RNA sequence: UAAUUUCUACUCUUGUAGAUGGAAAUUAGGUGCGCUUGGC
DNA sequence: GCCAAGCGCACCTAATTTCCAAAAGGACTG
DNA sequence: CAGTCCTTTT
């Protein structure tokens, strides 16, 4: 049958390893005196520079052809619609097809094959895009046929710096080809036209029509959007909402408009805003009258479109001068303190505040915007003043003070500005007191500001806290002036307004100071970035084969187990080309690589053969046979016939499946496929690179379904990797004359002190020069290595003295660690530069630290300290299998059926725990459970809780930064690490929570990627699990959008009812608590139930709900059972195995403020308040009868309240409360042997607590599908699963 | 949506009542005001 | 409060444990501050 | 003392595309 | 031209 070590070489996965290169002899001081390092750190400088330049080409062009489009969109929409109502492969399908229908067209306009075009213009389209991805960028022909513009003579100097190494540019234009696909690819323009921006927008078409239909004094306020911005101005409102508007909305210069018609325009910082259609739309819904709650019902935010790919951004608001340098900030600033100073504010502002002790403040007028912002300043709360005039105007009313009347003098609080009078009339004298001490403070701090000093520079923090400090200051000033209002408006007092006024522009610029400073100040600060490096060579290790040492500059030696790079120079003057003459293998020396390679021979033997200019050529005009001679050891033959199967009319080759899926003709298929397949083994025997090598392996070309089959047992047999010999003196001879650069390749596993295991890809490497790799191919080497230089980045500060101690973080336990609050003042007091007592915990803990006596210079970030050479090396594993697997899940489902003993992993993100594992057995009991905050004796949960304060906390005070995800991926490496050995020990599937239902996604993707490729260091090479036999768990990883529900032993799972359920029974609470909001829903809600009755034996009481009952309130999930016995479980302690005590039925529920209000929670005991209520009430209960008709036999609101929430309490199994650390399940109903589940109990068998419970019910819902799995005919797994599946599922299993 | 009384004779209850014809109207769906000043939808129904 | 291709956690061990797909290009989103109009 | 819609700046994070090449082709230099 | 070596290709 199948086997788990069967799951292996199932398809190819690449690699980078990374290195240090050592360089030997005299190669630093070759490299040195020959000037190679600043060449390629000065051709880097170049190309970040040349590359904005180079873009304007593609920008102009791509708008060029855009301004151009005019599509119907009608047939896309309808293809999206019909997609949306059916929800089918059939319409998914269709709607794929018209996608690719809508790109091409776009794309037509780019390589000018558009019909919507004249014939001329294609022309120029077509010759532009044949240079586009090529040197003729570099010429200037391209910009000759683009516009009238011209290169300056800085510019030209930048082209003619890469003359000769225009190559320098081979990704880049790869990434150019990126934006202009028709593919159906993120990276391109006809992708976001389509697929990104035409949705949305069809999406606000309809937004728009629902709107002005339902409420049409909405189209009336858009149009004045649209002109008070004024833009659009040739376009009506409605013209601008209809598809055909959509062919106007593909260039950047047009989105930006359009989103600027949704989003508004902003001006200088103070100035009112230009309102766009979303903030309309939102003031409206914020007036809560009617009309609001109409249009809150419909869509009410329209969705601004994505940008267009490459183009500039460009904006109609405001944008800030920049600062630029440290003495450019200082030196303005205090220009404008000084200023600040002679112009005497400080002085004029605290006379106009002692104004106010005097002057009739009838006349004084607070605005009303900031009458909030002034009662949290003052006030004990916000709403404090506004609702001090709000009771003092309602008091001054005549007659019947209506709803009317009371709801007018509120909008009155909103319309109009107040005096400040009537303020410190209606609030008490207080306001008047905190009006002086807040005045004085802020004037104090002023102050103190403007005679303090500014820094030399900004280059320490403790410089820019200065600089904000200050500006804090002046900025806390400039609120208060804004406090009043000076508007006309009002009868001001005329003086006040003027002197006010006087000091208010004299403050402004305080607000364009604070922004500039701040967007100069929290800048990044420049780093050190490595560089490529080229050695003269555009082409340096481009690839390795022996045919192209001389142009590509790159070998691998190996001598006595170290490693070694060769790097052959361009150097200074005129040099024979260096080669190495082999030796007989006793000579001492260097092993050299000989790397053979014929590369994919789906491409290289068209690209060697039929792709050939002149056989091209030949064929246009005549039909005869061609004879190729020129690197065929005998004629290779081409004939019409082969030229015409790989150069069709049109795709797709009548030798590819896609034929044989359109056309139909199987017979032609292979009678195509069986004569190309011939013309490869004709190529293969005659091509000098390939005539020698052994292709017996292949069988004939009939037997072969599919080419890619073909390809997949051929390309091994193209590579080859062996050494030989070559003399010490050759080599040592040619470092010293400079004709070779030589570089240890080195990690610190080639340490001389290494004794411990080895890094995985240290395995890879060893692996891949190993004799049994070298006999079969499991790992190749590739080529598009690349090396870097990386400068010192960190000073050499060393960070051990030699007196100086070192204190590990544990205890001589060697697992017990030191508490982070001990740890530095133990470190300081050891070192004896405590400056004060030592605290009693850590005195302590002292006679069991283990210091250690710096013998040995260590320097903290010693790797950073040095400059650095760095070598990138890409490789493959599982080399023998196909670069795709095929029908990777069915293999897995197969081994699924006939392995129904497999244990599940259940993986849950928490609310109190980052990560949570249960592993379950076949039967669905635990195995194991615990959390992954603490991993090796560290609190990872903590530490990343502790970052992501410091960070935030460093935004505010314009301190660095700095990264989470170094953390995070330390984290999750040991999370990996962790549940790796848990899949390989319990050889079990793995089940995560579908996210479409931060360290869980990054954790899926980190786990998805391992299990593509799985080596264990301690297993054997040769074993499944070493390094020559890559365990494969997960299918191969293209992207997170084209992830199904499975990848392999990896299962998604819908997250719904996997906490909040009862481990025992099922039972999940079957109440939505919207549609119990009313007197007569409660009393409804409460008949729902049969009875409610006390049971003298427990002491709890029992209600019983029928479920075929009460269906109106229940969110429609019967689940399995017919019937719960609800218990109100009576509060008395129980102990758990531990021995602490807990309250039985205790539930944990927000306090409630009047109305809605909840900061924190509340111990509820239900029983007992149950108790309470039915003695108030004088309930007879301890005869066991029937509670529910007494309690509703008169009608009273208070005791039917009462009881819902109690009813609603009890129902709530999470129980949860941050504050104490409780987080646990207890069910309201029993299960079948008589127990309710409370997780408090802490028994090792079932969840303890409740993110437990999630973990365990995430397996589980695993468990289902596996289930479904072997009751399935197919290997097909079912695709998601309802709810209510769920519920009957586990409902039934544990009743 | 225009209806002479004269047709559809077989769907009607033989009242032809004084008017010979009809246009009867699908009124937009748009907001309305009442006089106390609370809105409703116009043309709207309330169907089993 | 230290050593690393690099990251995290370490320090019996001049180093240990685990992880580690690079490079280029692009796009989306997030946190923080400032401001605008509004809502409680 | 939060929130809604939005505009501006700083930086950080994450997703998705291409390549992972020997040799054909042809520009450049005596 | 004939060779060299960067550019472009399948
Ligand atoms: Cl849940
Ligand atoms: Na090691």
């Amino acid at each position: 049958m199948t086997q788990f070590e069967g799951f292996t070489n199932l398809y190819q996965v690449s690699k980078t390893l990374r290195f240090e290169l050592i360089p030997q002899g005299k190669t630093l001081k070759h490299i040195q005196e020959q000037g190679f390092i600043e060449e390629d750190k000065a051709r880097n400088d170049h190309y970040k520079e040349l590359k904005p330049i180079i873009d304007r080409i593609y920008k102009t062009y791509a708008d060029q052809c855009l301004q151009l489009v005019q599509l119907d969109w009608e047939n896309l929409s309808a293809a999206i619609d019909s997609y949306r109502k059916e929800k089918t492969e059939e319409t998914r399908n269709a709607l794929i097809e018209e996608q690719a229908t809508y790109r091409n067209a776009i794309h037509d306009y780019f390589i000018g094959r558009t019909d919507n075009l004249t014939d001329a213009i294609n022309k120029r389209h077509a010759e532009i895009y044949k240079g586009l991805f090529k040197a003729e960028l570099f010429n200037g022909k391209v910009l000759k046929q683009l516009g009238t513009v011209t290169t300056t003579e800085h510019e030209n100097a930048l082209l003619r710096s890469f003359d000769k190494f225009t190559t320098y540019f081979s990704g880049f234009y790869e990434n150019r080809k990126n934006v202009f696909s028709a593919e159906d690819i993120s990276t391109a323009i006809p992708h976001r036209i389509v697929q990104d921006n035409f949705p949305k927008f069809k999406e606000n078409c309809h937004i728009f029509t629902r709107l002005i239909t339902a409420v049409p004094s909405l189209r009336e306020h858009f149009e004045n959007v649209k002109k008070a911005i004024g833009i659009f101005v040739s376009t009506s409102i409605e013209e601008v909402f209809s598809f055909p508007f959509y062919n106007q909305l593909l260039t950047q210069t047009q989105i930006d408009l359009y989103n600027q018609l949704l989003g508004g325009i902003s001006r200088e910082a103070g100035t009112e805003k230009i309102k766009g259609l979303n903030e309309v739309l939102n003031l409206a819904i914020q007036k809560n009258d009617e009309t609001a709650h109409i249009i809150a019902s419909l869509p009410h935010r329209f969705i601004p479109l994505f940008k267009q790919i490459l183009s500039d951004r460009n904006t109609l608001s405001f944008i800030l001068e920049e600062f630029k340098s440290d003495e450019e900030v200082i030196q303005s600033f205090c220009k404008y303190k000084t200023l600040l100073r002679n112009e005497n504010v400080l002085e004029t502002a605290e006379a106009l505040f002692n104004e106010l002790n005097s002057i009739d403040l009838t006349h004084i007028f607070i605005s009303h915007k900031k009458l909030e912002t002034i009662s949290s300043a003052l006030c004990d709360h916000w709403d404090t003043l506004r609702n001090a005039l709000y009771e003092r105007r309602i008091s001054e009313l005549t007659g019947k003070i209506t709803k009317s009347a009371k709801e007018k003098v509120q909008r009155s609080l909103k319309h109009e500005d107040i005096n400040l009078q009537e303020i410190i009339s209606a609030a008490g004298k207080e306001l008047s007191e905190a009006f002086k001490q807040k005045t004085s403070e802020i004037l104090s701090h002023a102050h103190a500001a403007l005679d303090q000093p500014l820094p030399t520079t900004l280059k320490k923090q403790e410089e820019k806290e200065i600089l904000k400090s200050q500006l804090d200051s002046l900025l806390g000033l400039y609120h208060l002036l804004d406090w009043f209002a000076v508007d006309e408006s009002n009868e001001v007092d005329p003086e006040f307004s003027a002197r006010l006024t006087g000091i208010k522009l004299e403050m402004e610029p305080s607000l364009s100071f604070y922004n500039k400073a701040r967007n100069y100040a929290t800048k990044k600060p420049y780093s050190v970035e490595k560089f490529k490096l080229n050695f003269q060579r555009p082409t340096l290790a481009s690839g390795w084969d022996v045919n192209k040492e001389k142009n590509n500059g790159a070998i691998l030696f190996v001598k006595n187990g170290l490693y070694y790079l060769g790097i052959m120079p361009k150097q200074k003057g005129r040099y024979k080309a260096l080669s190495f003459e082999p030796t007989e293998k006793t000579s001492e020396g260097f092993d050299k690589m000989y790397y053979d390679y014929f590369p994919d021979a789906a491409k290289m033997i068209p690209k060697c053969s039929t792709q050939l200019k002149a056989v091209t050529a030949h064929f246009q005009t005549h039909t005869t046979p061609i004879l190729l001679s020129n690197n065929f050891i005998e004629p290779l033959e081409i004939t019409k016939e082969i030229y015409d199967l790989n150069n069709p009319e049109k795709e797709p080759k009548k030798f590819q499946t896609a034929y044989a899926k359109k056309t139909g003709d199987q017979k032609g298929y292979r009678e195509a496929l069986c004569k190309w397949i011939d013309f490869t083994r004709d190529f293969l025997s005659k091509y000098t690179k390939t005539t020698s090598i052994d292709l017996s392996s292949l069988r004939p070309s009939s037997q072969y379904k599919d080419l890619g089959e073909y390809y997949a047992e051929l390309n091994p047999l193209l590579y080859h990797i062996s050494f030989q010999r070559i003399a010490e003196k050759e080599i040592m001879d040619a470092v010293e004359t400079g004709k070779l650069y030589l570089f240890q390749i080195y990690n610190k596993d080639f340490a001389k002190g290494h004794h411990g295991k080895p890094n995985l890809h240290t395995l890879y490497w060893t692996g891949l020069f190993s004799p049994e790799n070298l006999a079969k191919t499991s790992i190749k080497l590739n080529g598009q290595a690349e090396l870097f230089y990386r400068p010192k980045s960190r000073m050499k500060r060393m960070a051990h003295r030699l007196g100086e101690k070192m204190l590990n973080k544990k205890l001589k336990d060697q697992k017990t660690p030191i508490p982070d609050t001990l740890y530095q003042e133990l470190y300081d007091y050891v070192n004896h530069r405590l400056s004060h007592d030592l605290s009693d915990e850590a005195r302590a803990l002292l006679p069991n630290v283990i210091t250690k006596e710096v013998s040995h210079e260590i320097i903290k970030d010693r790797r950073f300290t040095s400059d650095k050479f760095l070598f990138h090396v890409p490789i493959t594993l599982n080399y023998q299998a196909a670069n795709s697997p095929s029908k990777f899940n069915q293999r897995v489902n197969a081994y699924l059926k006939e392995h129904p003993e497999t244990p599940i992993i259940g993986i849950d993100r928490g609310e109190r725990n980052l990560i949570y594992i249960t592993v379950i057995d076949s039967t669905g009991k635990i195995l194991e459970q615990r959390s992954l905050n603490t991993i090796q004796q560290f609190d990872y949960q903590k530490k990343l809780d502790n970052r992501e304060k410091e960070r935030v906390a460093a935004r505010q005070a314009w301190s660095v930064v700095g990264t989470i995800k170094d953390l995070k991926q330390g984290y999750l490496s040991q999370v990996i690490h962790e549940i790796v050995d848990l899949m390989i020990h319990y050889q079990a599937v793995v089940v995560l929570e579908n996210l479409n239902f931060a360290v869980y996604q990054q954790f899926e993707k980190m786990l998805i990627d391992k299990l593509n490729c799985l080596v264990l260091k301690d297993y054997p090479a040769e074993k499944v699990g070493g390094v020559l036999n890559p365990y494969q768990l997960t299918d191969q990883f293209t992207s997170f959008a084209k992830m199904g529900t499975q990848s392999g032993f990896l299962f998604y799972v819908p997250a719904p009812y996997t906490s909040k359920i009862d481990p025992l029974t099922g039972f999940v609470d079957p109440f939505v608590w919207k549609t119990i909001k009313n007197h007569e829903s409660r009393k409804h809600f409460l008949e729902g139930f049969d009875f409610l009755h006390y049971d003298v034996k427990t002491g709890d009481f029992i209600l019983h709900f029928k479920m075929n009952r009460n269906l109106s309130f229940q969110r429609g999930l019967p689940g399995f059972m017919p019937a719960w016995d609800i218990v109100f479980e009576k509060n008395e302690t129980q102990f758990d195995a531990k021995g602490t005590p807990f309250i039985a039925g205790k539930r944990i529920v927000p306090v409630i403020e009047n109305h809605r209000f909840t900061g924190r929670y509340r111990d509820l005991y239900p029983a007992n308040e149950l108790i309470a209520l039915l003695e108030e009430k004088g309930i007879v209960f301890r005869d066991g009868s029937n509670i529910l008709p007494k309690l509703l036999e008169n009608d009273d609101s208070h005791a039917i309240d009462t009881m819902v929430a109690l009813i609603r309490s009890v129902l709530q199994m999470r129980n949860s409360n941050a504050a104490t650390g409780e987080d646990y399940i207890n069910s309201p109903v029993r299960d079948l042997n008589g127990v309710c589940f409370d997780s408090r109990f802490q028994n090792p068998e079932w969840p303890m607590d409740a993110d437990a419970n999630g973990a365990y019910h995430i397996a589980l819902k695993g468990q289902l599908l596996l289930n479904h799995l072997k009751e399935s005919k197919d290997l097909k797994l079912q695709n998601g699963i309802s709810n209510q599946d769920w519920l009957a599922y586990i409902q039934e299993l544990r009743n």
